[PDB]
């Protein structure tokens, strides 16, 4: 079973979706993400283009790669912040943005933050004239789809 | 309007092809690729997932993100080899990968020929749990999509 963190939400050209379930293991193992013994959840963001993304070239519900996207959880009475850095990756249901994660302060009800930049000027671009080109441009400053109540309350598998 | 490098290739867990038409501006411009004056023509390869790509959890005739993708040609009867890597890009038509380039032996036949190299061990995963997990496994050596008798005839524009 998958969980969602929340509502999708809609921002700029990205339709974007927050779900947990149990740790998995990854090859290669993503940066410093704890291994599916030590990890808590996996959690994952579903992003695709919504209408406004076919300015920028994107096929409404495309999967929209080249992304970066980082979540920031906050734990209700706490004024800690863990980040989280996601990594793409495939599952058997296809490529997503995507961590295992470990709930450093434990139970509770965080605030969840995805922040998503746009591809790298070193690592994409865009057609621009008038004849082939799009006339939509990436984001500067990152999107960002938060959940202010998020309960964890341990593995629910 | 796209002209054909030439018949549309299957290889492993891609459906690959090639098109050309008029050199394009693109932002950012892409590495060391000739801007829309100096180059001859923009080429891209159009790659998505085959039947066979479901195995690393692609949806088949997804786009497939990540990739390494180095274009190689060569006149006929010349010992020259041109290398040219490919950006990934969007245009009108969604996301690709592709390149301006010039054909630096001028008018007439080239070996046409795409080397597409899995990602980079650090920029993608799978997952492999048994639970969440794919039972295919990224192509080590890369995979080659070409033609032979590819006519430069000059630009049709
Ligand atoms: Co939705
Ligand atoms: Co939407
Ligand atoms: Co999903
Ligand atoms: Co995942
Ligand atoms: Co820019
Ligand atoms: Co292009
Ligand atoms: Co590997």
């Amino acid at each position: 079973d998958e969980f969602p963190i929340g509502e999708d939400r809609d921002v700029g050209p990205l339709h974007v979706g927050g779900v947990y379930f149990q740790p998995v293991e990854m090859h290669p193992a993503p940066g410093a993400q704890p291994s599916k013994e030590e990890a808590d959840c996996h959690i994952e963001a579903d992003i695709h283009a919504n209408e406004a993304g076919k300015d920028l070239g994107y096929g409404v519900g495309d999967f929209v790669p080249y992304l970066r996207v980082v979540a920031f959880l906050q734990k209700h009475g706490s004024e800690k912040v863990q980040k989280v850095m996601f990594a793409p990756m495939n599952a058997g249901d296809g490529p997503h943005y995507g961590a295992n994660v470990k709930f450093e302060e434990g139970l509770g009800t965080y605030k969840v933050r995805f922040e998503i930049a746009a591809p790298s000027h070193d690592e994409y671009s865009l057609h621009i004239d008038e004849q082939t080109g799009v006339s939509g441009r990436f984001w500067s400053e990152p999107l960002v789809a938060e959940w202010d109540d998020f309960e964890w309350k341990g593995p629910q598998w």
